[PDB]
C-alpha cells in the first residue's frame, strides 16, 4: 500500500516549527512536532494551529505536537532543531539521538543545533548509524544569505546566483568566490573587491545580524528552508549537489571529523562527499577552519 | 512596464509575519512588513530573514521591514493584524493606522483581522472613506478552516473535499449551516452522527480559545494567516472566491449599516456582491442575535 | 532508501503524453511512457522533449519512451490509455472487442512486470475495459479503477463557473454512471460555495448545462475535426494518481468493481468513491431519489449491453 | 481594480498550444490562443479542452481559442509560434521570404490591438525573425525578444545531468548565439553545483554533449518522424513570459537587438539577458578569450547571412 513519508521535528521553537509548517506545505509526508513535556500545551497548539491552516493552503499532512517520542515511530526522517556552553546542546543531543534511535531505527537524521560540526558528530556517535544517514546543516544557510546579499548588490533573481561554502559559520566559512557567479559569470567579474570582500563578510556575520534586530533568539525563516531543501532532496531521491556538514574518511586530507563539504543528497543521503582541487589559499583556509572544528570536538566529553 | 503587486502587511506579530512570508512565497508579489518605531528593529529582522530564505525555497519576492509608513506607498492591498476598553483601545489603533495607510495608498484593499473584526472593520470602513468594497473583515474562512480540519478528522478523507459553511462571527456569534455543509458533495448530517456534528460545531465555536489556551501566550497565527493570504489571493489575482467575509450590509439580511460575517464573492473590485441567502426562521433568529451583539460592540465604539 | 513512485503510461497519443507530462512536472515520480513496437521512436522522442523541459520548468523526474514493458518494472501505478476510436462502418460489437483485445494484451504484460501495481483505465468504453482489465489482472477490485465522473464533473464545474462568473474553485459536481445518456447527474448535490444550484441557477439554463456535460466530448470532437479532448482527460487521470500516491483519501466519482452497492454486483460503474493508498478504500453509498434510481438502472442496463459485447 | 494580466499565443500548433496551456497553468494571465480562419475550430477545441482542465489541476485563468486578432486587444505579452517548416523545392532564402512574410502580417495584426505589449518570438530562423518583428513593430528594442538560448541550455543541462547522475537544478549551461554550428556554447562557464564541467566530465564525453546539444532540435525531429519538438520549446517560451510578468530580473540567454556589445551592432544575436518588467533591462558583455571571439565572428556571419535573405 502507497502511505506518505513520516517526518519527525525534534524542538518546536521558532526554526522547528517554522519546519514542520514547509514540510506539511509541500505534502512532503506526515509531520511530528516533538519538544519536552513542560512545553507540551504550546508544541500541541503550533501544530493544531498548523494543521488547521491546511484546508486553505490546501496541502493533505497530519501534523500533532507531543513530548512522547512513542509518536515519531518509524520517521523516515527526523530534524533536530533541540538545543540553546557547547556540553550543554552535546547531553541534549545524546538525549534526544537516544529516543530518537529507538522508535526509528532506519531514519535519516538532519542537524541544525549550533556548533553544528560537534553536535551532528555526537549524534552520529551516539546513533550508532552509518555516516550516510547523519547530516548537519550549515552551507545552505550560508550559500542562502551570500545569494540574498550578491542578488541586492546585481539587482537580479536570487535564482541565477550561485554561492560556494566549505566549512561552518562566521570565521570557519571558506567561501570558493571563484566559483561564485551571476547566470554562471563569475562574481569577481561583476562585484568590485571593497563590496564582494563585503558581502563574504555579512555572509560571516549573517547569523548575529538577525540576532541583534531580533533582541531575542535567532534566525528561524532560512535556517528552516535550508532544512527543508536537504530534507526535500532525501525524501524526493533529487541526488542535488548542496554544502552539508558530512562525516570525512580522508576528502580534503582528513579523517574522523564533520566538515562543511560538497555532498550529493539523494535518497541515501550523502550519496558521496565531492573532492575539489583547492587553490593553495584555499586549502590554507580550509585547514585553519578543520583546527576550529577539531578544537571543538575535543571540548566534546 | 510589468510591475509587482504590492502588500502592506500592518503588525509584525505571529500572524502579520506569518502572512508576509505566506505572500512572498506565492509570489503574490512585494510585501512591506510593518509596525511601531519601538519594534522597527526586530521587524527589519523578520523581514530580512524571510527574504534570506528565498533563493532556497526558488521565489522571486522583495520582504523589507519598517516603522515608516511612507514605506508602505502605492500598495494594491493592505492586512491590518494590529491590536491585542478592547474595543475602545483597538479602536485608537485602527484610526491611527488607517489614517497613515489612506494617505500613501489612497486605493488600496483593506482586509482587517483585529478583534473584534466586525467593529475594528467598521471603524477602518468609517475613518478610510472608501467604498464599502475596499474594506473587509476576515472572520468565516478561519471557521471554515476549524470546522474542515474537524470534519476531514472525524470521516478520514481529504480536507480538500469538505465544506463548511459560516455566516456571522467567532464562538456564540457564529451562524453555522451545517446542511450546507458536505463531505464530497454529501450532507455532514447524512454522515456523522448528530452528537459528534454538535461538538464539531460546539469545537469550532471555541476553536480561536483552544489555541489560546495551548499557547498559553498570544493566540493562533497559522490558520489565521492562510485565511487572510487565501482573501489577499482572491483580490490581486480576480479569482471570483465565494467565501464568507466581514462585509459592510446596505439592506442584506435585512440588516444596514453594520458589517456581519456573510457569504460573498471576493475578486478584483474586492467584494464584488454580498450574497443573501433563503434562511429558515431558526437560522434567521440565530443571525438576530449574532447582528444583537454586534451592534451592541458597536455602542462601545466612540 | 527513500526511493521515487514509479507510474507507467500506457499509451502515446495525445492523452497519454499529456498525463505523463504532468505527472512528471507535479514530481509524483518516475515516468515510463510505452507504446507499440512500431512507434517506438516517435514514444522516445516525446519522453526526451518531455525530459529536455524539465530544467526549465524546474523538476526532478525522468521520463523515458519505451515499447519494452520490462522498463515497466516495479511501477507502483499503471494507467492505461491505449485503445481505438471507431471509424465510419465499424459494428458497436468491433469497436468493444477490438478495445478487448488491447486491454488483454496491455494487462498481461503490466500485471507480469508490475504484479503489486494500482491500474486507472480511460479506454472507451471504461465500464467493459475496466471490467476485462481486472478480469485478465487477477487483482483485487481495490487496485483496477477506470475514469469517467472527474471529467464529466471537470467540464460541469467549467460551465457552471462561465454561468455565474465565479471561479471553478468553488463549483462542485456530482455524476454517477459513465457519459453522454449513461450519466446520472445529482444537481441537488452541485454547489456554488455551497450553495445548491437549484437555487442560483434557473432550470432552463442549468438543463441546459447538463446536456452539455452530456454530449462534452461529442463537442471538442466536432471542434478538433480529428480525435478527441486530451487535456481534461490527461488532468483527470492525474487527480486521481495523485489520490492515491500521496493517500489523500479524497472523494472521487469512479468507475469502480460493484459487489452489492447500489442494489448490482458483478460490473464497473460509474460511484462515488474514496481514493487512497489501497486504491478504492470505499464505494460510497447514497440515498438516491426514485427518478435517480431509474436512472442509475438504465444507465447499469447500457453498461450490461456493452459487456455482452466482450468476447 | 485588479485586473488580470493578458498573454496571446499566435500559432495553436503543438508548441503554441503548450505554451497556452503552461501559461494557464501557473496562472500567469488569461491566454488567448490564435490561429487563422481555417483553424477557427480546431483553435477553440484546444482551448475549450485546456479550460475544462482547470477545476481539476486548481488553476484559475480563461483560455479562448480565435481567429481574430480583436481579441488579442490589449495584451500585456503576445509570443509568436507561427510559421512554415521546410517544403521540398525550398532554398533556405525561401523560407526565410515565407516566414518574414508572416511575422510581418502577425506583427501587423498584434500591433494595431496591443500597442504597448512585449513580443516573444520562436518563429526559425529566430535571429532574422526577431529582427523582422522589431522592425514591422516599431517598437523599442527592449519590448521584441526571440526564444533560443533558454532551449539549447535546456538541451545540454539535460544530458550533463544523466552523465553526472545529478539534479538537472544544479547544473548551468552558458550559449551564445543561436542553434546548430551557430551555437557557440562556454563549456567554462557551465558547471554542476557551481564546479567547471570539464573538471567532472572527461573532454571525449563534454564533447559528444556539446555536439548533442547542437543537434537537439534535429534528434527530436528524426525521432517523432512528423513534426519538431514542442513541450521544451514552450517550457523555454514560458520561463521568458514569467521574468517579464514577474518582473523577476532573470538572468536568461535570449535573442536581443545589439548596438555596439560584442563589437556587432544592427543585428539581433543569442547573448546573455536581464529579463525584467521592462523586457530586456541589459546585454551583458562578456570578456571572451580570441577563441570564443573567434567562434562569436563565424556565429554572427551567419546571423548576417540569413538577414541578407530578407526581402
Amino acid at each position: 500500500a502507497m502511505k506518505r513519508k513520516k517526518i519527525s521535528v525534534i524542538g518546536a521553537g521558532f526554526t522547528g516549527a517554522t519546519t514542520a509548517f514547509l514540510l506539511a506545505q509541500k505534502e512532503l509526508g506526515d509531520v511530528v512536532l516533538v519538544d519536552i513535556p513542560q512545553l507540551e500545551n504550546p508544541t500541541k497548539g503550533k501544530a493544531l494551529d498548523m494543521l488547521e491552516a491546511s484546508p486553505v493552503l490546501g496541502f493533505d499532512a497530519n501534523i500533532i505536537g507531543t513530548s512522547d517520542y512513542a509518536d515519531t515511530a518509524d520517521s523516515d526522517i527526523v530534524v533536530i532543531t533541540a538545543g540553546i556552553l557547547v556540553t550543554t546542546n552535546q547531553k541534549i543531543m545524546k538525549q534526544v539521538t537516544k529516543e530518537v534511535v529507538k522508535y526509528s531505527p532506519n531514519c535519516y537524521i538532519i542537524v541544525l543545533t549550533n556548533p553544528v560540526d560537534a553536535m551532528t558528530y555526537t549524534v552520529f556517535k551516539e546513533s550508532g548509524f552509518p555516516k550516510n544517514r547523519v547530516i548537519g546543516q550549515s552551507g545552505v544557510l550560508d550559500t542562502a544569505r551570500f545569494r540574498t546579499f550578491v542578488a541586492e548588490e546585481l539587482n537580479i533573481s536570487v535564482k541565477d546566483v550561485t554561492g560556494f561554502v566549505l566549512g561552518g559559520h562566521g570565521d570557519d566559512m571558506v567561501p570558493l568566490v571563484r566559483y561564485s557567479y551571476a547566470g554562471g559569470i563569475p562574481l569577481e567579474k561583476l562585484i568590485p573587491k571593497d563590496r564582494l570582500d563585503a558581502i563574504v563578510e555579512r555572509t560571516r556575520k549573517g547569523g548575529g545580524e538577525i540576532v541583534n534586530l531580533l533582541g531575542n533568539g535567532s534566525a528561524y525563516y532560512a535556517p528552516a528552508a535550508s532544512l527543508v531543501e536537504m530534507v526535500e532532496a532525501i525524501l524526493k531521491d533529487q541526488r542535488r549537489i548542496l554544502p552539508a556538514i558530512a562525516y570525512l574518511e580522508g576528502e580534503y586530507g582528513y579523517e574522523g571529523i564533520y566538515l562543511g563539504v560538497p555532498t550529493i543528497l539523494g535518497g541515501n543521503g550523502i550519496e558521496k562527499v565531492i573532492e575539489l582541487e583547492l587553490t593553495e589559499e584555499e586549502k590554507a583556509a580550509l585547514a585553519k577552519s578543520v583546527e576550529s572544528v577539531k578544537n571543538v570536538m575535543r571540548m566534546l566529553e
